[PDB]
Protein backbone atom coordinates (compact mmCIF):
# COMPACT_ATOMS: atom_id res chain seq x y z
CA UNK A 1 0.00 0.00 0.00
CA UNK A 2 1.40 3.48 -0.82
CA UNK A 3 2.68 4.60 2.86
CA UNK A 4 3.58 9.00 2.91
CA UNK A 5 7.71 9.80 2.78
CA UNK A 6 8.60 11.18 5.90
CA UNK A 7 12.09 12.77 4.83
CA UNK A 8 13.78 12.41 1.64
CA UNK A 9 17.63 12.33 1.19
CA UNK A 10 19.82 12.01 -2.06
CA UNK A 11 23.36 11.31 -2.14
CA UNK A 12 26.23 12.04 -4.80
CA UNK A 13 28.31 9.21 -3.87
CA UNK A 14 26.18 6.26 -4.27
CA UNK A 15 23.96 7.93 -6.94
CA UNK A 16 20.76 6.85 -4.79
CA UNK A 17 17.80 9.14 -3.60
CA UNK A 18 16.52 7.09 -0.07
CA UNK A 19 12.74 7.83 0.90
CA UNK A 20 12.24 6.89 4.44
CA UNK A 21 8.56 5.92 5.14
CA UNK A 22 6.00 6.11 7.60
CA UNK A 23 4.86 2.36 8.20
CA UNK A 24 5.40 -0.70 11.18
CA UNK A 25 8.48 0.23 13.53
CA UNK A 26 9.89 3.03 11.12
CA UNK A 27 12.50 1.89 9.98
CA UNK A 28 11.65 1.44 5.78
CA UNK A 29 13.10 2.66 3.21
CA UNK A 30 12.23 3.25 -0.11
CA UNK A 31 15.41 3.74 -2.52
CA UNK A 32 16.33 4.46 -6.58
CA UNK A 33 19.02 5.55 -8.64
CA UNK A 34 19.61 9.02 -9.77
CA UNK A 35 21.71 11.19 -11.64
CA UNK A 36 23.29 13.56 -9.68
CA UNK A 37 24.98 17.35 -10.84
CA UNK A 38 25.56 20.29 -10.00
CA UNK A 39 23.60 22.75 -11.69
CA UNK A 40 24.88 26.16 -13.68
CA UNK B 1 7.85 22.13 -17.62
CA UNK B 2 8.54 21.56 -13.83
CA UNK B 3 6.04 21.56 -11.50
CA UNK B 4 5.51 21.42 -7.69
CA UNK B 5 5.06 17.97 -6.10
CA UNK B 6 2.43 18.37 -3.44
CA UNK B 7 2.62 14.96 -1.42
CA UNK B 8 5.18 11.87 -2.15
CA UNK B 9 3.98 8.07 -1.83
CA UNK B 10 5.88 4.92 -1.81
CA UNK B 11 4.71 1.24 -1.74
CA UNK B 12 6.38 -1.87 -0.95
CA UNK B 13 3.46 -4.46 -2.57
CA UNK B 14 3.69 -2.08 -6.20
CA UNK B 15 7.76 -1.24 -5.53
CA UNK B 16 6.79 2.23 -6.97
CA UNK B 17 7.25 6.01 -5.66
CA UNK B 18 4.21 8.26 -7.06
CA UNK B 19 4.32 11.83 -6.63
CA UNK B 20 1.17 13.72 -6.54
CA UNK B 21 1.75 16.50 -8.81
CA UNK B 22 0.15 20.24 -8.30
CA UNK B 23 -0.79 21.18 -12.02
CA UNK B 24 -3.61 21.62 -14.40
CA UNK B 25 -6.95 19.70 -12.65
CA UNK B 26 -5.00 18.09 -10.03
CA UNK B 27 -4.77 14.25 -11.10
CA UNK B 28 -1.58 14.16 -12.69
CA UNK B 29 1.22 12.02 -11.34
CA UNK B 30 4.91 11.09 -11.55
CA UNK B 31 5.61 7.87 -10.84
CA UNK B 32 8.92 5.53 -10.58
CA UNK B 33 9.78 1.89 -9.76
CA UNK B 34 11.84 1.83 -6.33
CA UNK B 35 13.23 -0.89 -4.45
CA UNK B 36 11.75 -1.19 -0.80
CA UNK B 37 13.22 -2.59 2.27
CA UNK B 38 13.39 -2.75 5.82
CA UNK B 39 16.69 -1.43 7.86
CA UNK B 40 17.97 -1.48 11.28
CA UNK C 1 26.91 11.12 1.78
CA UNK C 2 23.10 11.13 2.13
CA UNK C 3 22.11 15.17 1.71
CA UNK C 4 18.87 16.61 2.23
CA UNK C 5 16.12 17.55 -0.61
CA UNK C 6 14.81 21.16 -0.37
CA UNK C 7 12.44 21.49 -2.99
CA UNK C 8 11.12 18.15 -5.49
CA UNK C 9 9.77 18.79 -8.52
CA UNK C 10 8.68 16.78 -11.85
CA UNK C 11 8.17 17.81 -15.26
CA UNK C 12 5.78 15.80 -18.06
CA UNK C 13 7.43 17.17 -21.19
CA UNK C 14 10.90 15.71 -19.66
CA UNK C 15 9.66 12.81 -18.03
CA UNK C 16 11.80 13.85 -15.14
CA UNK C 17 11.57 14.63 -11.36
CA UNK C 18 14.20 16.64 -9.81
CA UNK C 19 15.68 17.11 -6.35
CA UNK C 20 17.44 20.40 -5.39
CA UNK C 21 19.95 19.68 -2.32
CA UNK C 22 20.77 21.18 0.57
CA UNK C 23 24.68 20.89 0.01
CA UNK C 24 27.54 23.14 -1.12
CA UNK C 25 26.14 26.13 -3.14
CA UNK C 26 22.98 25.01 -3.16
CA UNK C 27 23.80 24.40 -7.04
CA UNK C 28 23.59 20.66 -6.80
CA UNK C 29 20.87 18.79 -7.94
CA UNK C 30 19.34 14.69 -7.92
CA UNK C 31 17.23 13.84 -10.92
CA UNK C 32 15.81 10.79 -12.62
CA UNK C 33 13.90 9.27 -15.48
CA UNK C 34 9.86 9.00 -14.09
CA UNK C 35 6.11 8.25 -15.74
CA UNK C 36 3.98 11.23 -15.63
CA UNK C 37 0.22 10.66 -16.12
CA UNK C 38 -3.11 11.34 -15.21
CA UNK C 39 -5.62 9.71 -13.15
CA UNK C 40 -9.06 9.12 -12.39
C1 LIG D 1 36.81 19.41 -3.52
C2 LIG D 1 35.58 18.62 -3.16
O1 LIG D 1 35.38 18.16 -2.04
N1 LIG D 1 34.71 18.43 -4.15
C3 LIG D 1 33.48 17.67 -3.94
C4 LIG D 1 33.36 16.61 -5.00
O2 LIG D 1 34.45 15.72 -4.83
C5 LIG D 1 32.03 15.87 -4.88
O3 LIG D 1 31.85 15.03 -6.04
C6 LIG D 1 31.94 13.64 -5.82
O4 LIG D 1 33.30 13.30 -5.68
C7 LIG D 1 33.55 11.92 -5.50
C8 LIG D 1 35.06 11.72 -5.41
O5 LIG D 1 35.41 12.22 -4.13
C9 LIG D 1 33.04 11.13 -6.69
O6 LIG D 1 33.18 9.73 -6.45
C10 LIG D 1 31.59 11.42 -6.96
O7 LIG D 1 31.16 10.86 -8.21
C11 LIG D 1 31.33 12.94 -7.03
N2 LIG D 1 29.90 13.19 -7.10
C12 LIG D 1 29.33 14.06 -7.94
C13 LIG D 1 27.81 14.09 -7.91
O8 LIG D 1 29.96 14.79 -8.69
C14 LIG D 1 30.94 16.91 -4.88
C15 LIG D 1 29.58 16.26 -4.76
O9 LIG D 1 29.48 15.60 -3.50
C16 LIG D 1 28.68 14.43 -3.54
O10 LIG D 1 27.32 14.78 -3.80
C17 LIG D 1 26.71 15.63 -2.81
C18 LIG D 1 25.33 16.02 -3.29
C19 LIG D 1 26.73 14.93 -1.48
O11 LIG D 1 25.89 13.76 -1.52
C20 LIG D 1 28.16 14.60 -1.08
O12 LIG D 1 28.18 13.83 0.12
C21 LIG D 1 28.79 13.77 -2.18
O13 LIG D 1 30.17 13.50 -1.90
O14 LIG D 1 31.12 17.83 -3.79
C22 LIG D 1 32.33 18.62 -3.94
O15 LIG D 1 32.44 19.39 -2.77
C1 LIG E 1 3.21 -10.21 8.64
C2 LIG E 1 3.15 -9.05 7.70
O1 LIG E 1 2.13 -8.40 7.52
N1 LIG E 1 4.29 -8.76 7.09
C3 LIG E 1 4.43 -7.61 6.20
C4 LIG E 1 5.12 -8.03 4.92
O2 LIG E 1 4.30 -9.00 4.25
C5 LIG E 1 5.36 -6.80 4.04
O3 LIG E 1 6.23 -7.18 2.96
C6 LIG E 1 5.66 -7.35 1.68
O4 LIG E 1 5.01 -8.61 1.65
C7 LIG E 1 4.42 -8.93 0.39
C8 LIG E 1 3.69 -10.27 0.52
O5 LIG E 1 2.65 -10.03 1.44
C9 LIG E 1 5.49 -9.01 -0.68
O6 LIG E 1 4.91 -9.30 -1.98
C10 LIG E 1 6.28 -7.72 -0.73
O7 LIG E 1 7.40 -7.90 -1.61
C11 LIG E 1 6.78 -7.35 0.66
N2 LIG E 1 7.40 -6.02 0.58
C12 LIG E 1 8.57 -5.70 1.15
C13 LIG E 1 9.04 -4.30 0.89
O8 LIG E 1 9.21 -6.47 1.85
C14 LIG E 1 6.09 -5.74 4.85
C15 LIG E 1 6.35 -4.49 4.04
O9 LIG E 1 5.09 -3.92 3.66
C16 LIG E 1 5.11 -3.34 2.37
O10 LIG E 1 5.96 -2.21 2.33
C17 LIG E 1 5.57 -1.16 3.22
C18 LIG E 1 6.63 -0.09 3.14
C19 LIG E 1 4.16 -0.67 2.88
O11 LIG E 1 4.17 -0.09 1.58
C20 LIG E 1 3.21 -1.88 2.96
O12 LIG E 1 1.91 -1.45 2.58
C21 LIG E 1 3.67 -2.97 2.04
O13 LIG E 1 2.81 -4.12 2.16
O14 LIG E 1 5.34 -5.41 6.01
C22 LIG E 1 5.22 -6.53 6.90
O15 LIG E 1 4.48 -6.02 7.98
C1 LIG F 1 -4.03 21.53 -24.45
C2 LIG F 1 -2.83 21.31 -23.56
O1 LIG F 1 -2.09 22.23 -23.28
N1 LIG F 1 -2.62 20.07 -23.11
C3 LIG F 1 -1.53 19.70 -22.23
C4 LIG F 1 -0.76 18.52 -22.78
O2 LIG F 1 -0.17 18.90 -24.02
C5 LIG F 1 0.33 18.10 -21.79
O3 LIG F 1 0.94 16.87 -22.20
C6 LIG F 1 2.25 16.96 -22.72
O4 LIG F 1 2.16 17.45 -24.04
C7 LIG F 1 3.43 17.53 -24.69
C8 LIG F 1 3.30 18.18 -26.08
O5 LIG F 1 2.68 19.45 -25.90
C9 LIG F 1 3.98 16.13 -24.84
O6 LIG F 1 5.24 16.17 -25.50
C10 LIG F 1 4.13 15.47 -23.49
O7 LIG F 1 4.55 14.12 -23.65
C11 LIG F 1 2.82 15.55 -22.72
N2 LIG F 1 3.04 15.06 -21.36
C12 LIG F 1 2.20 14.23 -20.73
C13 LIG F 1 2.65 13.83 -19.36
O8 LIG F 1 1.14 13.86 -21.21
C14 LIG F 1 -0.29 17.87 -20.43
C15 LIG F 1 0.70 17.49 -19.36
O9 LIG F 1 1.63 18.60 -19.27
C16 LIG F 1 2.97 18.19 -18.97
O10 LIG F 1 3.03 17.56 -17.68
C17 LIG F 1 2.68 18.42 -16.59
C18 LIG F 1 2.71 17.54 -15.35
C19 LIG F 1 3.60 19.62 -16.56
O11 LIG F 1 4.94 19.18 -16.28
C20 LIG F 1 3.53 20.37 -17.89
O12 LIG F 1 4.46 21.43 -17.90
C21 LIG F 1 3.87 19.41 -19.01
O13 LIG F 1 3.71 20.05 -20.28
O14 LIG F 1 -1.01 19.01 -20.01
C22 LIG F 1 -2.10 19.32 -20.86
O15 LIG F 1 -2.76 20.41 -20.24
Amino acid sequence: APVPVTKLVCDGDTYKCTAYLDFGDGRWVAQWDTNVFHTG
